[PDB]
């Protein structure tokens, strides 16, 4: 299991695991932020991200003081510690750490490694007293920010290139998440009065995190692949994306057809073969310092390629099949919920109610690494009572209308 | 199997199976229409109903001439003949004919039958030459209109009462459909090039009809029951209604929870028990002509009640279970599609593409009772090629932008 490092927000810059970084590529002089490497290749940036019915949670004041940055940082670490408490989440974190993006993309020459590209590298600033600060490239797998203007809208992405998309073509891409750990999704369950009624529950934010991490993993493997578009009417994407459904509950035959399964399977396979074909012709790097054979070995390990006695890489069908299934159907939100004794929504189509806030995720009488909210010593384990809005009221507070912007779905002229 | 009668639009009023009827209850003097009883308790009224992305089909000119009324009428009959060609659709039609609404509703005294209520009776006008025309009550199960302003929007309903809703409380209610037989839904299938691509298909309008008929049946049994509302935010209905999903494909465990299944089961059972309790105390009718024991027998047969040696009705659990399952899980769009060799959408969540028009449903070289579009002698049976937009082009025509209003889904202030 991966090591997870503790930090205080005010711990000094050391240019190693506490740094100034510029993660959005450059207007030349861009904005640098204080970042914390809690796990290899995984950084927390405790700052706001600035670069039927629906509830947007606003809070302009979230993450403005150093005290609150520190709380965000500590909460993120606690959540990773939680994920790290059980073998499945441990495996999730090991696989992310290992899933280094390919040194290149569709526009890099196939016979080269190129680290100096936006899907691979950000700017890091080496802070030295007495001399001018140097700007150095830095490779990462995952950067976690705080939220943009809307807190209730956790979201994972890349910066995608001119034309092509590395996260869907096997190259993969360094991943960024916007996250609010203290903002809890709320859902329903129709439940038998130990008469039937709707019982309201709130998310365990570690499972919320694990969900985005699944996406991260798919993106890093370059297999975040879209369903065919719906193209003639005006071209547009399928409302029901198979990778989204996979991330929630693996196969979903009643919603995703076996043909759609197969199409995505075949495109992931072709993506891996493309990477193997590239590896067989890479003979140098665009810049200096890149040791080719070392990175060939890393990618062989990441994509689980076979290597013949001449050094040629190929995709083995059994090895691909086992790795694909792990990535698409092994790590799902509902598998992990079950492993962790966490209640989640019944289905991908269940609606969210208005979100709620907790200030108590660092309080071990309320939320623990090993049990989350569902603490057996308080009788909150049974029926996931610790996530039950009617039972575990001390865990959370409702969000006022001063924070909450409400919309209704309408049909309008395009 | 039910008899289905042939008619011409211009066949004269005979006050029996060709009548003037006023199906929306009264501004006093309301509007009367020429209606055709093709099956017992089932009437065709060939007139317009006046009382991600989205495509509304307008055609103000549809159903204005007598020639086109006649075509609508003949097409409706052909579609019922199609449904009537196989044992499952035969059973569907027999069950509708037999599922007379209860003579009353929540506001009628439990100890009476009341035929003169809006869920039961419409006005019929007896046309006699020489004398003033008499207005008489008329009980029906199903009235099929032409479309309202939007053709692309087939829809089934009642006129629901002040307060209560008979279609969800066991009483049931006479049902009305707005239907456009010649307006075809279009859907996709991701398909293996006998490379993967999206193949466009069009609906068989008989399966489209069968779908609404399922709803009709549920409504007539008083078991068109809503999921619990989502109530505190502002109260509203569940986007994913279990009866809608049942109508499409029966159980759907990945979407509908076993608790939601059970809640709806229990409420249907209670609805039947309420009807049985009423039957045990009905001793007269509000008006004249209603023979109580005859209608008690009809309802015993409809709801499959047991009768004890004292004349008391009760609900038998095995009999309810078998009837419930038939109504909710036996008659589904996907069961019937399979029985009829009709292609439909892969799931309830699949999106519709812009609709298309056929003028050829009365042409037996293109659409038949026994095979629909999928005619083996033209090699249109294999892979449902007769519903394939790319293969069976002669079957249909695309709808112009002069007819087609386009909307996009937006999030707006409520
Ligand atoms: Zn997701
Ligand atoms: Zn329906």
């Amino acid at each position: 299991p991966v090591n997870i490092k503790n930090f205080n927000y005010n711990d000094p810059i050391n240019n190693d695991d506490i740094i100034m970084m510029e993660p959005f590529n450059d207007p030349g002089p861009g904005t640098y932020y204080k970042a914390f490497r809690i796990i290899d290749r995984i950084w927390i940036v405790p700052e706001r991200f600035t670069y039927k019915d629906v509830y947007e949670y606003y809070d302009p004041t979230y993450l403005k003081t150093d005290a609150e940055k520190d709380k965000f940082l500590k909460t993120m670490i606690k959540l990773f510690n939680r994920i790290n408490s059980k073998p499945s989440g441990q495996r999730l974190l090991d696989m992310i750490v290992d899933a280094i993006p390919y040194l290149g993309n569709a526009s890099t020459p196939p016979d080269k490694f190129a680290a100096n590209v936006a899907n691979v590298s950000i700017n890091k600033k080496i802070i030295q007293p007495g001399a001018e600060d140097q700007i150095k490239g830095l490779m990462t797998n995952l950067i976690i920010f705080g939220p943009g203007p809307v807190l209730s809208d956790n979201f994972t992405d890349s910066m995608i290139m001119n034309g092509h998309s590395p996260i869907s073509e096997g190259f993969g891409a360094r991943m960024m998440i916007r996250f609010c750990p203290s903002c809890l999704n709320v859902f329903n369950n129709v439940q038998e009065n130990k008469i039937f009624s709707r019982r309201a529950y709130f998310a365990d934010p570690a499972l919320t995190l694990m969900h985005e991490l699944i996406h991260v993993l798919h993106g890093l493997y370059g297999i975040k692949i879209s369903n065919l578009p719906i193209t003639p009417f005006m071209q547009h994407s399928d409302p029901v994306q198979a990778e989204e459904l996979y991330t929630f509950g693996g196969h979903d035959p009643s919603v995703i057809s076996p043909s759609t399964d197969m199409n995505i399977y075949n495109k992931a396979l072709q993506n891996f073969q493309d990477i193997a074909n590239r590896l067989n012709i890479v003979s140098s790097a665009q810049g200096s310092g890149i040791d080719i054979s070392l990175y060939k070995q890393i990618y062989k390990n990441k994509y689980d390629f076979v290597e013949d006695p001449n050094g040629k890489y190929s995709v083995d069908k059994d090895k691909f099949d086992k790795l694909y299934k792990a990535l698409m159907f092994g790590f799902t939100e509902t598998n992990l919920a079950g492993e962790y004794g966490i209640k989640t929504r019944y289905s991908y189509f269940s609606e969210y109610l208005p979100p709620i806030k907790t200030e108590k995720l660092l309080d071990n009488t309320i939320y623990t690494q090993n049990e989350g909210f569902n603490i057996a010593s308080k009788n909150l384990k049974t029926e996931f009572n610790g996530q039950n809005k009617a039972v575990n009221k001390e865990a959370y507070e409702e969000i006022s209308l001063e924070h909450l912007v409400i919309y209704r779905i309408a049909m309008c002229k395009p």
